[PDB]
């Protein structure tokens, strides 16, 4: 069962983040970022039971842009590398160079898809078109109302299309959802424009969620500013 590769692949893919260097802090591109990169770090460390840290879309995700598929996937070792694609429903077979070339076609068919599903609309998908574009995204999807699966396709292509988070950290912040209940960051994702709406939708709920999962993964590292 896919429920039971992804529980886990996922508990064990937490286990390793610990003591993974996913990015080099002084190879980051310039002095603005690397500020930017220093209080946010600086600013998830320093949150504590009573002492709740919120972080809006936008700062997140330009620190999730410095964290780019090239570099992460050259980071990840065959184990992390294996466990990511059982994840992502794929045979992972040969060495880590192969395994990486796996994941990276497959990103390159999720792009072309993504391409045709958000022109067409995720509304003219079938239930059973839904179910399949959210197992091979590393969404759940079992289990999951025809709405929740639409709205959670939704949340994938908002991310990807138009805010560009790279799709492996996506893919490996959405193994957050398979644990393992996540170790606590007292850290939380919102959106300003969102948190005035009379009412937010569960798409906002969803975003909101998934930029939670980033944080997640961002927590789990060492400190990169140390490493
Ligand atoms: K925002």
């Amino acid at each position: 069962k896919l429920i039971e590769i992804r529980k886990k692949t996922s508990e064990f893919l937490h286990e390793t983040l610990e003591e993974s260097n996913l990015i080099t802090y002084n190879t980051i591109e310039n002095a603005e970022k690397k500020q930017k990169f220093l209080n946010f770090f600086r600013k998830l460390y320093s949150a504590k039971e009573g002492k709740i840290m919120t972080f809006q879309h936008d700062e997140i995700s330009a620190i999730a842009q410095m964290f780019k598929n090239d570099s992460v996937l050259d980071n990840l070792s065959r184990p992390q590398l294996a466990a990511m694609s059982k994840f992502m429903s794929l045979r992972p077979f040969g060495n880590d160079n192969m395994l990486r070339y796996q994941i990276r076609s497959k990103l390159k068919d999720i792009m072309n898809d993504d391409k045709t599903i958000d022109y067409e609309g995720v509304e003219s998908l079938s239930q059973e078109e839904l179910y399949q574009a959210c197992v091979s995204r590393g969404m759940k999807a079992y289990g999951v109302s025809k709405e929740d699966l639409v709205d959670n396709l939704k949340v994938w292509l908002e991310l990807r299309l138009r805010q560009k988070i790279p799709s492996v950290l996506m893919v490996l912040s959405s193994t957050f959802t398979f644990g393992g209940l996540p170790k606590e960051n007292y850290s939380k994702a919102f959106s300003p424009l969102a948190e005035k709406k009379e009412t937010k939708s569960k798409y906002d709920d969803l975003l909101d969620l998934y930029y939670d999962g980033i944080l997640q993964v961002l927590s789990s590292i060492p400190d990169p500013v140390y490493n």
